[PDB]
Order: C-alpha cells, then structure tokens, then sequence
C-alpha cells in the first residue's frame, strides 16, 4: 500500500504507472531526488489528479512559482500532492484510497517538470 518513487536532475521519474491495490485503505508515496541541484534550480513534486484536471493543475500550479510549491493555493482539483524536494531531500504523502474511483484515469505528475514530460499514470485495480 506504498510507493518509493525517485525523480532525478534529467527530469524524469523512475516510474509511469502506480497501481493501487483495491484492498488498501490508505496509499503512501515516498518521492526522492537522485543527483546534485537545489530545490529553486531542479526540484520535483509529486502531485496526484484525474487526467482531465492534469493540464490545468500544471498551468495554474506553474504560475503560482517557486514560494508556492508551484501549486495554486487549496487546489481542489489536486487529490494529494508531496511538498517540492531538491536533491538529497525526501518527502512522503498519504491519502484516502476512498478518494479513488475504481478503473478510472488518474495522471501523477510533477509540477514544474510535467511540461517536459515528468508523469505518468495510476489506476485502483
Ligand atoms: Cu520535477
């Protein structure tokens, strides 16, 4: 019912598919950061929601910067999201599988990097 999840200094995470076990009551996400640059020169989030409120999370998130963890204030469409990490830093989030609709089309991302490709996807099975 867990995840360790690394995004290092090319952008990119080492995975692009989460499956969450139907079983599980709660899910937990430990994102880590391999390599050698700050949080305010490369750093990555992990940032959970539906497909369809992907583009405008990562919009609106890129345009709340740096001081904001690149994420708009009480986003109502991020269903769960880690703080921003730079290298050798970790953070975990855990959240209520009973906010997962079972077989539906959920994107992870990071923030800032999504644009250049830093996503994938995750799925209750
Ligand atoms: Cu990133």
């Amino acid at each position: 019912c867990s995840v360790d999840i690394q995004g290092n200094d090319q952008m990119q995470f080492n995975t692009n598919a989460i499956t969450v076990d139907k079983s599980c009551k709660q899910f937990t996400v430990n994102l880590s950061h391999p390599g050698n640059l700050p949080k305010n020169v490369m750093g990555h989030n992990w940032v959970l929601s539906t497909a369809a409120d992907m583009q405008g999370v990562v919009t609106d998130g890129m345009a709340s910067g740096l001081d904001k963890d690149y994420l708009k204030p009480d986003d109502s469409r991020v269903i769960a999201h880690t703080k921003l990490i730079g290298s050798g830093e970790k953070d975990s989030v855990t959240f209520d599988v009973s906010k997962l609709k079972e077989g539906e089309q959920y994107m992870f991302f990071c923030s800032p990097h999504q644009g250049a490709g830093m996503k994938g996807t995750l799925t209750l099975k």
